[PDB]
């Protein structure tokens, strides 16, 4: 949450850009444990309703227990978002890091749109891995030493061509929304930038490091052979998978609590309106 | 201007993030024709003073004529920003796409800081070419086809190692500011995303295309031989310079008025405070 979005910036989107003043009925697809709800409900007009959809039974159990303690009206539906049939029309349909797992993104977006009432809105929070990866700066190390953008670029394109899952879908949402007839389409990059400051000595700096590691940043690549073979099987040559391995190994050994790291997740927020 | 920043987002930074309520005395280094002033003065408290510094005589002539028609108190000083000696202390020292042209960024930043009064602020608007380049999506084309991130990554790192000019300095400002003792350092990514919509048929869509081209997006690479030799001389191999050429040629031929393009300049806005 606090690693991808600034609290003040999300409030900016809600109150200034989207100008939401009246309570809204929102549906969140692939809500997980209700992340997007924990982010937006506090900023939405009092009286707003939050409905999350997810197939993970355990996830919904955590979500329910989590929102049980909150003063927000929230409900969670268990079911396959690609087949679930809703009976109501919502003011806003949203999702966070959901569409990138869909083999047929456009279709799922189509379904989300159909669940929105005329004059309603659709907001998608999706990542753009390639811009995310290019948004790294490690003091004392050349980016190309621990991040092979060229290899990553080919790798993410290959995976998408295979199963269909698009890790860079965040920048394509505007186009999918356009083809689907959505109006007033606009995309925005979360303004969030994380800065692990080597000269900041405070508990907050230590907490940021913990969050970074819990997110898997600069994780151990593991067994070299399994790694190279795993990548080669995804559409990469041997010299590419190797360069990638040595790159990840370098990052694993270079990053530590005392380091200076600047990172902008580059999350993509696309929204548009449903033709009245 | 409108290609790199959203009007509402800049106002957000001024009023909500920086919370500037009292009129401020700001100095802009390498102001060019006064771009940053045309952007911030309208949003700053009435009574604010704008002072720009630049070595380009013609540039300052245009700036003066441009601000002559405006209701903002503005003055332009002609001189080398790396040697100019100011007699006053400013509330805020700023710059836009200036530090990337400095061979010794840290030193110039040091000078900017010295021109700021205790309790004052320093705001730097600098680019991050690599994240800018990775932030491209062209419908109907694979990013790796018209943009070689791997080559660009090596290329920009090489240039920096040579003359010292850093095209990716935007993400390093926080670190330079940290070493210089600046407090409350925070970086933000402009939330701007340009979307040339193939399904939008309106004069605004045509204007966006014009702006994109005037900025040099997808420009003709020119003579193949001169191009490859030019890059090789900058620290790249032959197979890299060639891949780069064919990449730029593809973009030049693929992008047109009817295309769907999504682009997030990824400008980096770093700011901090001078200890008082
Ligand atoms: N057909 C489907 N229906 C519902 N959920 C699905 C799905 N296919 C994949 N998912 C899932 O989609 C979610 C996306 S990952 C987590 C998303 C959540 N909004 C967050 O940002 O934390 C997972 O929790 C997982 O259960
Ligand atoms: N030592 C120096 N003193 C003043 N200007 C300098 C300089 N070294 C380079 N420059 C310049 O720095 C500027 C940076 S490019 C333009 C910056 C302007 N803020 C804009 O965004 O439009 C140029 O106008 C050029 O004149």
């Amino acid at each position: 949450r606090d690693l991808y979005y600034n609290d003040d910036y999300v409030s900016f989107l809600v109150n200034t850009v989207w100008k939401i003043t009246k309570p809204v009925h929102i549906v969140d697809y692939g809500c997980g444990y209700g992340y997007l709800g924990l982010v937006l409900m506090p900023l939405l007009p009092e009286g707003s309703k939050y409905t999350g959809i997810d197939s993970g039974e355990t996830l919904l159990a955590e979500a329910r227990e989590l929102f049980r303690l909150l003063p927000y009206d929230s409900e969670f539906l268990e079911g396959d978002a690609t087949e679930i049939e809703l009976n109501d029309k919502y003011d806003i349909a949203i999702c966070h890091a959901f569409l990138l797992h869909m083999t047929t993104p456009e279709t799922m977006l189509q379904k989300m749109i159909h669940s929105v009432k005329k004059g309603g809105k659709i907001i998608c929070f999706e990542p753009h891995w390639i811009s995310n990866m290019a948004s790294y700066l490690l003091d004392g190390e050349k980016q190309s030493e621990f991040i092979q953008l060229g290899v990553l670029q080919k790798l993410f394109e290959s995976d998408t061509q295979r199963n269909g899952k698009d890790g860079n879908i965040g920048m394509k949402i505007p186009i999918y929304l356009s083809e689907l007839g959505v109006k007033n389409i606009e995309c925005r990059v979360s303004d969030k930038v994380n800065f692990l400051d080597s000269n900041m000595h405070h508990n907050d700096k230590n907490d940021l490091y913990q969050s970074l590691k819990e997110e898997g940043i600069a994780g151990d690549p593991g067994d070299k052979q399994q790694f190279v073979e795993r990548l080669i099987a995804r559409g990469l040559t041997y010299d590419n998978a190797l360069a990638q391995y040595e790159a990840e190994l370098r990052f694993f050994k270079a990053l530590h609590l005392h380091s200076s790291l600047v990172y902008a997740p580059n999350m993509k927020i696309t929204f548009g309106e449903i033709e009245c």
